[PDB]
C-alpha cells in the first residue's frame, strides 16, 4: 500500500550527489518494506546554470514525475517520492492541489524556498519551488496550491524581502523551536496532509548536543510529526535533498536516521 516513486534526472541539481542520494534512500526503503520503486529520469552532472536554463533541461524528467505521481495519487495507496532536488515538486505539488484542493501542504525545510525570477540573488531553480507551485512565477508545470495552505516548517534566518513575500501571500512560518507535532497538527486542523522534507532542515549533527538549543530541527521532532498526522489523512510524502555519495558510509548512516523519521507513517501504510 506504498508507491514509491525515485527521480535520478536532474532537476537544476548544484550538488554533486543528491540523485546518488535519492538513489541510496529508495534503496533502504526497497529493502525495509518489500517494496520496488519507479525510477524516473537520467542523471546528469550537476552545475550553476540558471533557472531558465536548468528548467527546460530537467523539462522531460518532471513531465514523467507528474504522471507517475498523478497515478498514485488517484490510486488508493500512500504516495512516496524519493527526489533528487526539491524542484522535483514544482510537478507534484500541482497535482496534490488539483485531485486534493483542501490539503494542507507541509514544506519542512531549512529554507523558505519561496524566491521569484525577479528576487532570487542565486538563479537557483531549488529557491523557487514553493513559490512556484503557489503561482507566485509560472514554471510551465502549473500551479493552484494555495499558499494559505501551505506551512513551512523548520525554515529559519529567511532573507528579510523573501521573508515578507512569504508573509504577504499567506504562507505560515512554524520555525523549529515552535514545530512541536501539536503546533504542525494545529496548523492542518481537518486537512489531509501532503508532507515535503528537505533535509537541510535538520540541525547539522552532533554527538554532545545536551547543552546547547539546536538552531534547526531535529530527527525526532520529524518523528513526532510523521507519528501524529493520521494514516489515514496522509496523501503523500516527497523526501528531498540528501547530498551523500553512492557507496559512502556517510550516506549508510544517513538513511538509517530517515528511516528511523519516516517509520510511523510509512509502517501504518504497509500495515
Ligand atoms: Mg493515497
Ligand atoms: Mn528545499
Ligand atoms: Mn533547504
Amino acid at each position: 500500500m506504498i508507491d514509491l516513486i525515485v527521480s535520478q534526472g536532474r532537476v537544476a541539481d548544484r550538488a554533486a550527489w543528491m540523485i546518488e542520494g535519492a538513489a541510496r534512500t529508495a534503496r533502504a526503503l526497497e529493502e525495509r518494506y518489500g517494496l520496488k520503486g519507479h525510477y524516473v529520469g537520467e542523471p546528469a552532472p550537476h552545475a550553476d546554470d540558471d533557472w531558465s536554463v536548468a528548467l527546460p533541461q530537467a523539462r522531460e524528467t518532471l513531465v514523467a514525475v507528474r504522471e507517475a505521481a498523478t497515478e498514485s495519487i488517484k490510486g488508493d495507496n500512500l504516495t512516496v517520492l524519493v527526489n533528487n532536488t526539491c524542484s522535483v515538486s514544482l510537478a507534484t505539488l500541482p497535482v496534490v492541489a488539483r485531485e486534493h484542493p483542501d490539503a494542507v501542504v507541509l514544506y519542512i525545510d531549512g529554507h523558505g524556498d519561496f524566491n521569484t525570477p525577479e528576487t532570487t540573488d542565486t538563479g537557483y531553480l531549488g529557491g523557487m519551488v514553493l513559490s512556484g507551485a503557489c503561482g507566485l512565477w509560472d514554471s510551465g508545470h502549473g500551479a493552484g496550491l494555495r499558499p494559505e495552505q501551505a506551512v513551512l516548517v523548520g525554515s529559519r534566518d529567511i532573507d528579510e524581502g523573501e521573508r515578507e513575500l512569504i508573509r504577504k501571500a499567506g504562507v505560515r512560518v512554524i520555525p523549529p523551536g515552535e514545530a512541536t507535532a501539536q503546533a504542525v497538527l494545529d496548523a492542518v486542523k481537518d486537512a489531509p496532509v501532503w508532507i515535503h522534507i528537505d533535509w537541510d532542515v535538520l540541525e547539522p549533527g552532533s554527538i554532545p548536543a545536551d547543552y546547547t538549543v539546536p538552531d534547526g530541527m531535529l530527527p525526532a521532532q520529524i518523528r513526532a510529526v510523521f507519528e501524529a498526522i493520521p494514516a489515514e489523512r496522509l496523501i503523500g510524502v516527497e523526501l528531498a535533498e540528501l547530498n551523500a555519495p553512492a557507496d559512502s558510509e556517510r550516506a549508510e548512516q544517513a538513511v538509517a536516521v530517515i528511516l528511523d523519521m519516516v517509520a510511523p507513517a510509512f509502517d501504518a501504510a504497509a500495515a
